[PDB]
RNA sequence: UAAAGAUGAGACGCGUUUUAGAGCUAGAAAUAGCAAGUUAAAAUAAGGCUAGUCCGUUAUCAACUUGAAAAAGUGGCACCGAGUCGGUGCUU
DNA sequence: CGTGATTCCAGCGTCTCATCTTTAACATAGC
DNA sequence: GCTATGTATTGGAATCACG
């Protein structure tokens, strides 16, 4: 058997693979071909790639599942009302809601009258043209006192149960209280009563403009400030103005209170922290704070509500009513205007539904700004409109009631008017006054966000406890859903597990166990040293308990200095001892501990163990609730302990977070010889004071072994991951992909894997930058040179602008006319530490300015430019790590250890993504662990970053084009595969740094090498960075083995071979379309059958409905249908849709629904299921994927020569001015073959994509622009290869010509192609003829 | 310490559809002129059964055999070349 | 009257709360 | 070496020449 290894690269939307023998040479290999065709054998190579839509994160899914459970409840909620006025109404309307309900239905097919509200013409219309709208009904029932009807009762009441606001505002807002300067004027006049030494003068300052500006809260307040000279935007008024603006001011500093006073009036809790101030300073400054939440009220009303207050107890009504007359007025205003001035415009503006005008505003689709965009020169062009002017300017012109900004309404509004109507005609109906709480009820219910759906043991998403088997209605919510064990359920299921116990749940943060456990746990490494002592000792428990009493007990923190003098010296009486392990102060404290002492004022009730189970139900009390009625009612168990001043304390105190071990990890196991736990043996570990890594990794202890034991699906383990969904589905197929090579190869476990992850997925900043530093040091150089942001992209540009202009190893200027003969150096060479940042570039004349380029720049140049280098950083110009690189020879030159960090950098992967992946592929390939309880490591995982390939290829011109084609990530796969087995050939030592498991200075001059490359050794040319230019050795072999792992000679053409391997394993990974039915959008009805019904009853040719249905998979039918009049039975082999909504229909019973569809005779066994991007070949290598049951998409790849991929890199710069003008000379040769390009794509056109006009339009305007400039045709070809790239066909531009998107919208031809199933790396393929079928 | 993403829950405002909002005048009528325009009901993935203030757009999936289904199993090697893979040699 | 070419188009915008992760900053232990 | 501790794209539908 020949040993090989797998080169993995994962993406978003692509995973390549490679497989690779000795020598880095792709295997080829014949597969056995599956199928009813005649091929028996086919060659495939051993490198691949497989391509797949990017997965999608189910936050659209989130937010559909809620809004359907919103539609549900307020379903609910009305159905409830009607319910409540069942009775009454059918005394009153029997059919009432019958014709409420079947309103959306047309006239036809109405069981009863097509008047909802009256049931007839005449009152229909007296009704509407008394109420032009709901807010005039709902106005006139808050005022009027008379006897209403009670339809228009129970129309109010739905209106603003359906519609009722947010409820961002707790508590009581008194919408009465809307004096937005006289309620402020209270507040000052009490504020100045209060504190008479210290006035405010409040004349000649408009309340109203400030505080109702529509402006942010701190932009208001600074205005409000400026005009306060005397007062502060931290001052108490200052505060209490942040405060009535909805901030969070601190009355700690004002009222020189311990306690942070932090209030916000929206937050629930606002009461109980005012209680607490009444506590404090004194009950004087209540009316106070009563005032500015009087002011709050009018804020939050300033903005919303524009009506008077005495006229009505409805404001909202009120202003909705007075918006509609200002829009009436507007309208006859315009309209008179436009017939006296613009006749012409007349008709388009209040008729053409089509434009932007009036009548698209209102009867169309039209939105509030477009119609204003459209509207605005029209005012401005005629004569007479002023008023109009300033509506628009103000945005309140022609506006309706139901608008988009209604958002910020209140649902207290809705309750009072709701409240008043109640109050005003429960006179008149006694059952409203007996149910105005049930109604005010359903108004103001909401499912709290910690009780979640009212579910019964049916979801994925419920965790309600219940208390009895009923139905949670609203006025039962309380007496049936258990909210403490719901809330609890809320956050324990979010919560992670402990590690090491699965099973098991982690503590709170700030459990007084887990404080004792991480104190105990840093103080058993410590030692104490004195004059007496030969050796260092570590503390006994004894000892430790008295520490803790003396210190830990007895401060919130406790200090290394406070540990030597309160023990040492006050105890055991030393003058002199050294501990080691601490430096500056302990981290570990009792904070919980010194909490609870200063609440409860009883240390000895926290020194009794057995409350200890108490205290924790009480942290952990503190930390699962944040509602204070939860806290409290949960408390109220152990409140006999405590006075009632003790549990309001408890309940105003509230932390979270979680720590990251359970209880039973501490003390819940026991060792099974010694009898104690882990908290035992922390307290007390004989002399050797072994800490918790070293309990829970001591063979001698059961403790490893029980959380061995305790310890004990692929799809689910990746699911746990922390990352994006689309990565994780990318590292899914990847493990299957290498699940696949394993099998192909004979079930040889490969010697290595290298995996490397691409990628997750600035001008006007470096112009700030250079501004600032310009401004601190004051310079001319902007001012004379004027430079654009777009300009500044150019590296050279930038660093002249930030050097201010002058050379940064010599004390000179620069010329921008120089800039093409100047250079940009490493700070640090390339060949050391690899950055291409801003922080390690320097622009200077000549890299021989700067010394030894070996090494960090001589220590003359940093003896020159010190001065300058210092001042550019003290205008920010400059970074301190930019700094000392450059001042690095000073501080001892680039040393061997910092060669050691540089090369640890280079080959460590921060993202810790990968790291996972590498564990689960080490965990799947690997299940050899030996006798010694160690994992036998047939199969190397190793890891590797993009940047290091992407040098490689930019570095030995192995270029690539990412829109050419899709073998560039095979190509990639196949670099990492190379790259990665070189280097751990040449440097195995080095494993550890870069390939997961367990298993440094020596490196550097055994030694390695005297510079922090590591993958420099490919070089066959290498530079000294002084221009004297080397050669490495031919064959580069590792000199401890002697075997060899670089023939330059042979590897370098091997590797040109096989990226210029034409067939390559290029796989769509075909996959059942899901999602929505179809388009979202409901469309007019039309008299088309492409509509799809809203619902059952509703015929699509009346109430119209969606259109555009998804395609989950087609099916491939052999049956018949009744062609012709005679209905004659063809048989007929076509493709047929199945969408995702007939999708569990067909399944459950294909045949009939198949022969529901007019097929006839199906043969059960042929049909045939096609996903999308099913795989045709249909002839001559045309090769294509059915994208829908009516669309074809382009599925061959073009390979295109090397030399014609590196001229295209090269010419449009797509990415050593010596190098730079060679390749301009091939780019000059090419251009010379730049029409064998064109002629290849025509070719392939041709042969495979069959586009004549979009070929010829090509073809004509390249000819068009034979005479442009190379680059500009370089890239304008390569925006041309768009027309012959895998995947759905798109538009594309060559110059200033667009071609559009060729669609192959007909599929007959591919019912007698050759369909192909792909496995998941392509290489078992099953090719079956169709044209066999019928 | 600060910042981002993933997941879940509770809520709002719209938006979009059919109907109700008697259009009038004259003109055979088509068609011209004039009036009016703001609102409301219902639905807001078809729907399903486990009938709940439940669930319905995430994730997963080449083919064949077995396995409910999760899952398992089903396919020679070496060499010479290379237009999407061919040809040669040993066993079959 | 089928058929290739050409055109337009797709629901959206907030708020609150909780839990995780991850990235950018460090020290302390271990196996 | 490693683990813990704390600080747009594109398929659908329509429409349009159009032989």
């Amino acid at each position: 058997d020949k040993k090989y290894s797998i080169g993995l690269a994962i993406g978003t939307n692509s995973v390549g693979w490679a497989v690779i023998t000795d020598e880095y040479k792709v295997p080829s290999k014949k597969f056995k071909v599956l199928g009813n065709t005649d091929r028996h054998s086919i060659k495939k190579n051993l490198i691949g790639a497989l391509l797949f839509d990017s997965g999608e994160t189910a936050e659209a899914t989130r937010l559909k599942r809620t809004a359907r459970r919103r539609y549900t409840r307020r379903k609910n909620r009305i159905c409830y009302l009607q319910e409540i006025f069942s009775n009454e109404m059918a005394k009153v309307d029997d059919s009432f809601f019958h014709r409420l309900e079947e309103s959306f239905l047309v006239e036809e097919d109405k069981k009863h009258e097509r008047h909802p509200i009256f049931g007839n013409i005449v009152d229909e219309v007296a009704y509407h043209e008394k109420y032009p709208t709901i807010y005039h009904l709902r106005k006139k029932l808050v005022d009027s006192t008379d006897k209403a009807d009670l339809r228009l009762i129970y129309l109010a009441l739905a209106h603003m149960i359906k519609f009722r606001g947010h409820f961002l505002i707790e508590g009581d807002l008194n919408p009465d209280n809307s004096d937005v300067d006289k309620l402020f004027i209270q507040l000052v006049q009490t504020y100045n009563q209060l504190f008479e030494e210290n006035p405010i003068n409040a004349s000649g300052v408009d309340a109203k403009a400030i505080l109702s500006a529509r402006l942010s809260k701190s932009r208001r307040l600074e205005n409000l400030i400026a005009q306060l000279p005397g007062e502060k935007k931290n001052g108490l008024f200052g505060n209490l103005i942040a405060l009535s603006l909805g901030l969070t001011p601190n009355f700690k500093s004002n009222f020189d209170l311990a306690e942070d006073a932090k209030l916000q009036l929206s937050k629930d809790t606002y009461d109980d922290d005012l209680d607490n101030l009444l506590a404090q300073i004194g009950d004087q400054y209540a009316d106070l704070f009563l005032a500015a939440k009087n002011l709050s009220d009018a804020i939050l009303l300033s903005d919303i509500l524009r009506v008077n207050t005495e006229i009505t107890k409805a404001p909202l009504s009120a202003s909705m009513i007075k918006r509609y007359d200002e829009h009436h007025q507007d309208l006859t205003l315009l309209k008179a205007l436009v017939r006296q001035q613009l006749p012409e415009k007349y008709k388009e503006i209040f008729f053409d539904q089509s434009k932007n005008g009036y009548a698209g505003y209102i009867d169309g689709g039209a939105s509030q700004e477009e119609f204003y965009k459209f509207i605005k020169p029209i005012l401005e062009k005629m004569d007479g409109t002023e008023e109009l002017l300033v509506k628009l300017n103000r945005e309140d012109l022609l506006r309706k009631q139901r608008t988009f900004d209604n958002g910020s309404i209140p649902h207290q509004i809705h309750l009072g008017e709701l409240h008043a109507i109640l109050r005003r005609q429960e006179d008149f109906y006694p059952f409203l006054k007996d149910n105005r709480e049930k109604i005010e009820k359903i108004l103001t219910f909401r499912i709290p966000y910690y009780v979640g759906p009212l579910a019964r043991g049916n979801s994925r998403f419920a965790w309600m406890t219940r208390k009895s088997e009923e139905t949670i209605t609203p006025w039962n919510f309380e007496e049936v859903v258990d909210k403490g064990a719901s809330a609890q359920s809320f956050i324990e299921r979010m919560t992670n597990f402990d590690k090491n116990l699965p099973n098991e749940k982690v503590l709170p943060k700030h459990s007084l166990l887990y404080e004792y456990f991480t104190v105990y746990n840093e103080l058993t490494k410590v030692k104490y040293v004195t004059e007496g002592m030969r050796k260092p000792a570590f503390l006994s428990g004894e000892q430790k308990k008295a520490i803790v009493d003396l210190l830990f007990k007895t401060n919130r923190k406790v200090t290394v200095k406070q540990l030597k003098e309160d023990y040492f010296k006050k105890i055991e009486c030393f003058d002199s001892v050294e501990i080691s392990g601490v430096e500056d102060r302990f981290n570990a404290s009792l904070g919980t501990y010194h909490d609870l002492l200063k609440i409860i004022k009883d240390k000895d009730f926290l020194d009794n163990e057995e409350n200890e189970d108490i205290l924790e139900d009480i942290v952990l009390t503190l930390t699962l609730f944040e509602d204070r009625e939860m806290i409290e009612e949960r408390l109220k168990t152990y409140a006999h302990l405590f006075d009632d001043k003790v549990m309001k304390q408890l309940k105003r105190r509230r932390y979270t977070g979680w720590g990251r071990l359970s209880r039973k990890l501490i003390n819940g196991i026991r060792d099974k010889q010694s009898g104690k736990t882990i908290l035992d043996f922390l307290k007390s570990d004989g002399f050797a004071n072994r800490n918790f890594m070293q309990l829970i990794h001591d063979d001698s202890l059961t403790f490893k072994e029980d959380i061995q034991k305790a310890q004990v699906s692929l799809h689910e383990h990746i699911a746990n991951l922390a990352g994006s969904p689309a990565i994780k589905k990318g590292i899914l197929q990847t493990v299957k992909v290498v699940d696949e090579l394993v099998k192909v190869m004979g079930r040889h476990k490969p010697e290595n894997i290298v995996i490397e992850m691409a990628r997750e997925n600035n001008s006007r900043e470096r112009m700030k930058r250079i501004e600032e530093g310009i401004k601190e040091l004051g310079s001319q150089i902007l001012k004379e040179h004027p430079v654009e942001n777009t300009q500044l992209q150019n590296e050279k540009l930038y660093l002249y602008y930030l050097q201010n202009g002058r050379d940064m190893y010599v004390d000179q200027e620069l010329d921008i006319n120089r800039l093409s003969d100047y250079d940009v150096d490493a700070i640090v060479p390339q060949s050391f530490l690899k950055d291409d940042s801003i922080d390690n570039k320097v622009l200077t004349r000549s890299d021989k300015n700067r010394g030894k380029s070996d090494n960090v720049p001589s220590e003359e140049v940093v003896k020159k430019m010190k001065n300058y280098w210092r001042q550019l950083l003290n205008a920010k110009l400059i970074t301190q790590r930019k700094f000392d690189n450059l001042t690095k020879a000073e501080r001892g030159g680039l040393s061997e250890l910092d060669k050691a960090g540089f090369i640890k950098r280079q080959l460590v992967e921060t993202r810790q993504i990968t790291k996972h992946v590498a564990q689960i592929l080490d965990s799947r390939m690997n299940t050899k662990y030996d006798e010694n309880d160690k994992l036998i490591r047939e199969v190397k995982v190793i890891t590797l970053k993009s940047k290091l390939v992407s040098d490689f290829r930019k570095d030995f011109q192995f270029y690539k084009v990412r829109e050419i084609n899709n073998y560039h990530h095979a190509h990639d796969a196949y670099l990492n595969a190379v790259v990665g087995t070189a280097l751990i050939k040449k440097y195995p030592k080095l494993e550890s740094e870069f390939v997961y498991g367990d298993y440094v200075r020596k490196m550097i001059a055994a030694k390695y090498f005297f510079y922090s490359n590591i993958m420099n050794f490919f070089k066959t040319e290498i530079t000294l960075a002084n221009g004297e230019i080397r050669k490495r050795p031919l064959i580069e072999t590792n000199g401890e083995t002697g075997e060899i792992v670089w023939d330059k000679g042979r590897d370098f053409a091997t590797v040109r071979k096989v990226l210029s391997m034409p067939q390559v394993n290029i796989v769509k990974k075909t996959e059942v379309q899901t999602g929505g039915f179809s388009k979202e959008s409901i469309l007019p009805k039309r008299n088309s059958d492409k509509l799809i019904a809203r619902k059952k009853d509703w015929d699509p040719k009346k109430y119209g409905g969606f259109d555009s249905p998804t395609v989950a998979y087609s099916v491939l039918v052999v049956a018949k249908v009744e062609k012709g009049k005679s209905k004659k039975l063809k048989s007929v082999k076509e493709l047929l849709g199945i969408t995702i909504m007939e999708r569990s229909s067909f399944e459950k019973n294909p045949i009939d629904f198949l022969e529901a569809k007019g097929y006839k005779e199906v043969k059960k066994d042929l049909i045939i299921k096609l996903p999308k991007y099913s795989l045709f070949e249909l002839e001559n290598g045309r090769k294509r994927m059915l994208a829908s049951a009516g669309e074809l998409q382009k599925g061959n790849e073009l390979a295109l020569p090397s030399k014609y991929v590196n001229f295209l890199y090269l010419a449009s710069h797509y990415e050593s001015p010596e190098d730079n003008e060679q390749k301009q000379l091939f780019v000059e040769q090419h251009k010379h073959y730049l029409d064998e390009i064109i002629e290849q794509i025509s070719e392939f056109s041709k042969r495979v994509i069959l586009a004549d006009a979009n070929l010829d339009k090509v073809l004509s305007a390249y000819n068009k622009h034979r005479d442009k400039p190379i680059r500009e045709q370089a890239e304008n070809i390569i925006h041309l290869f768009t027309l012959t790239n895998l995947g759905a066909p798109a538009a594309f531009k060559y110059f200033d010509t667009t071609i559009d998107r060729k669609r192959y919208t007909s599929t007959k031809e591919v019912l007698d192609a050759t369909l192909i199933h792909q496995s998941i790396t392509g290489l078992y393929e099953t090719r079956i003829d169709l044209s066999q079928l019928g």
